[PDB]
This record gives structure tokens, sequence and C-alpha cells, in this order.
């Protein structure tokens, strides 16, 4: 009978809690932050070797960035050219050398390699960084690179 | 019947997100941003001349400063103040010497002019800063400023 | 009709509730934790007590205000990742010796580094977390690292 009216009641405060979470979303990712799709890359702003820099995603709830897609790279690149700071990706050719993994095991679906790359230099270069123009380029895992997690 | 427990099970999600979200929203606001009726200013923290302080803003889906109030402009210069740098506001007199307005192309319905201002000083101050008093001066659009967006 | 007007606030529901929790994490990250119904977050800079105190306050919240072990570790991650001391909320500014919080209430948990809080000098009535959790009373006019609780 007047349930009609709960339902409307429900569906203003609803409709109230989208807009103030779209604003507030919006506020969030400026400027450290970029959204693709359903997922969002968020910069820490500082850089760390690999090992770090995957600790301190993982530890987050999240993961170090692993774009996807040609759309999800230039989101990426976005951060990068923002800070000025070339960042790591979270995929790794640890176990089999040669052959890049995402954190899950599985292999790549989407690469932007710069022209050469990956070419293991000094036979060491597990880990991949992505560079202010959105290309790739493998480099060991000791180095600093800019830490971005993906939620 | 079932559709009434139903309406009642999603008021109590409804509850439990508004009030979960109304502490990040506070959590969020810290320490850049300042919150005034329903806009919402955010510094990023850096300075930038206009033209790329614009376009930074404007692609985070807001656009530079725009205090429309008192009350607005008053809650920008808190910003301003406790970052302790002038920001540029969105408004230019780029297109009419003399005449500003917002990047719709709208005359000002507010302003906070310090005596004397604007006064185009070497006929060549088309963008407008907002001081740490919270009063503004035309200012050349070359210059770096704390960049605040609004959203 | 209403049957299918409820099924679709189900829908925007579940979404929001979906969205509200990818966010949390997103927020937090790298400069929050959430430890109970409690919030810690840094400024990411350092401040002297008063104007810590201040930006906690006009922000609505306070300075961090550890209350168990549990809060003490969650405030001690975002130390130990800025690699800087943070202020603590409680002083003994009214009586010496007796810390308070805030509201004027003594303290009901602590976690004092060895012999302390020792006044050093005769006048250290503000207190600092190390990165090891441990507390130190120490002089307001320092400058520590500001971190709010939510
Ligand atoms: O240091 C490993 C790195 O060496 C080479 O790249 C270097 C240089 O040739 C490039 O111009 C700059 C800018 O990209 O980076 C290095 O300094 C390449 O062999 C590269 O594959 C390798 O990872
Ligand atoms: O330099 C342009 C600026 O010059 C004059 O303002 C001076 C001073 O009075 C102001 O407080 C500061 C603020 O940064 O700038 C100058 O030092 C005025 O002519 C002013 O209108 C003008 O924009
Ligand atoms: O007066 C400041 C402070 O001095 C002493 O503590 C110092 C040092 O002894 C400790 O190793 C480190 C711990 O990280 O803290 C200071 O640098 C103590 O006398 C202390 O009570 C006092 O507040
Ligand atoms: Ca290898
Ligand atoms: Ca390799
Ligand atoms: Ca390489
Ligand atoms: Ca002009
Ligand atoms: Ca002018
Ligand atoms: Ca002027
Ligand atoms: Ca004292
Ligand atoms: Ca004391
Ligand atoms: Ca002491």
């Amino acid at each position: 009978a007047s349930l009609r009216q709960q339902v409307e009641a429900l569906q203003g405060q609803v409709q109230h809690l989208q807009a103030a979470f779209s604003q507030y979303k919006k506020v969030e990712l400026f400027p450290n932050g970029q959204s693709v799709g359903e997922k969002i890359f968020k910069t820490a702003g500082f850089v760390k070797p690999f090992t770090e820099a995957q600790l301190l995603c993982t530890q987050a709830g999240g993961q170090l960035a692993s774009p996807r897609s040609a759309a999800e790279n230039a989101a990426l690149q976005q951060l990068v050219v923002a800070k000025n700071e070339a960042a790591f990706l979270s995929m790794t050719d640890s176990k089999t050398e040669g052959k890049f993994t995402y954190p899950t095991g599985e292999s790549l679906v989407y690469s932007n390699w710069a022209p050469g790359e990956p070419n293991d230099d000094g036979g060491s270069e597990d880990c991949v960084e992505i560079f202010t123009n959105g290309k790739w380029n493998d480099r060991a895992c000791g180095e600093k690179r800019l830490v971005v997690c993906e939620f």
C-alpha cells in the first residue's frame, strides 16, 4: 500500500548518495589517480625498488600497475608524465627468463615494448618499467621507480 | 509482502553506506580539500602557469577555483593560507581586456579585488590570483601559482 | 511495477557497495590506516604541536590518539612508512606528570619507551611515537609528523 512511498524515499537517498559519491571520487583521483573502465590507478608519489613497491600495493589491497590494454596504458602514462618518473609494472619474467607474467602467473595479454625491448640487459632484467612516452622496458628489479598501484 | 522486507533490508544497507561514507569524506578532504556548500576545492599541492593549471583541473573533471560568493572565497582562502601560496582562479579577461569572465564566458557574479585592482600592470595581466588575505589581483598568466581545482 | 523498481534499487545498492569498497582502498593508499572504527591519516609533513592540533580539529578530527595496542600498531605503520616520528594528541600541560586526552580524561592505554615520560629539561609536555611504536614525552615546540584520526 504505502510501500510505494518507502521505495521512492529510498530512491532519493540512494541517488543523493550516488551524486555525493561521484563528486568525492573525482576529488579523490586529483591529482594522483586515474580511472579507466572499472580500474583505478593511484601513485604513491615516490620511488621504490620493485620488491618494496609490490609490497606497498599488495598490503593496500591492490597490486602494481598492470595495464591490459592500450586504454589502460594511456591512463597509466598520464600519471607517469604528471610525476615525470618512470614507474614499475607488476609483471616479471623471474620464473622463466623471457616469459613475462602477471602476479597470478598468467602470460601477458597486452604489451607496449620500446623498440629493441625486452633485451635482458646484462643478463639480469626481470622487471618492467613504463616511460613517460608510455613505452615499456625491462629493467633490473633493484632499481627504484615510481610506485603506482591499481585497485 | 516479501517486497516490504526487501525494501527494509536495502534501507539498512543504505544507512551503513551513508555512515561509512560520512567518515571517509572527512578523511579524504584532509589536508588538501575544503568543502563549502555543495562545492569542493582541492589543491594539487604544487604550482603551475595558468594554462597548465587549467588543463589539470579540466582533465580531472573539474575546473580552476571559481569562488562565486564571499563564503566560497573564504573557504578557498583557508586552503591558500594553509599552503601559504597564492593560487590562480579560473577567470581571465583574455578575450576582451577589462572584462573578466568564467571559463563558461559569463561575467563575474562576485569579486574580491584588492584596492586598485585589476590594473593590468605592464599592459599584460589577464589572469587572477588570490592572496593569503583572500584578496584578488590580476596577474600575468605565465607566472606560476598554486593549482586549486573545484569539483 | 513496484517489484521492478525494487529490483533496480537492489542493483544500485550492490553497485554502490562494490564501488565504495574499492574507493576506500584508494583513499587509504598511501597515507591512511583503518583500525576498527577509527582511521588514521597523515598530512605527510611536520609541524609543532599547536599547529598540528589545529590542522586536525579544523578538518573535523583530532591528533592521533591510540587507545589500544591494535591502534598503536596501525599508527606505527604510517610512522614507519614516512620514517618520521609523529605527535600524539595527549599532553600533561595542565598538571605535570598526568597525561590526558584532548577531552580531559586520563590515558587508558600507554606505550612508553623505557624510562619515559621523563620531562627532560623540565619541559616536555607533548608525546611523540617513534618508528618502533614506543612513546617519548617531548617539547611541544618540536616539529613532528602530523597524523590525525577520524
Ligand atoms: O640500464 C639498462 C638499460 O640500458 C639501455 O638503456 C640505457 C640508454 O641506452 C637509454 O638511452 C636510457 C634511456 O632509455 O636508458 C638507459 O640509460 C638499454 O639497453 C635498456 O634496454 C636497458 O634496460
Ligand atoms: O608584479 C605585478 C604586481 O605588481 C604590484 O604588486 C606588487 C605588490 O604590491 C604585491 O603585493 C605583490 C604580490 O605578489 O606583487 C608585487 O610585488 C602591483 O602593481 C600589482 O597590481 C601587480 O600585479
Ligand atoms: O630531549 C629529547 C630526548 O632525548 C633523549 O632521547 C634521545 C635519544 O636518547 C634516543 O635514543 C632517541 C630514541 O629514538 O630519542 C632521542 O633522540 C631522552 O632523554 C628523551 O627522554 C628526551 O625526550
Ligand atoms: Ca632472469
Ligand atoms: Ca629477463
Ligand atoms: Ca631493457
Ligand atoms: Ca589583455
Ligand atoms: Ca588584463
Ligand atoms: Ca595587478
Ligand atoms: Ca610541564
Ligand atoms: Ca611533562
Ligand atoms: Ca622524554
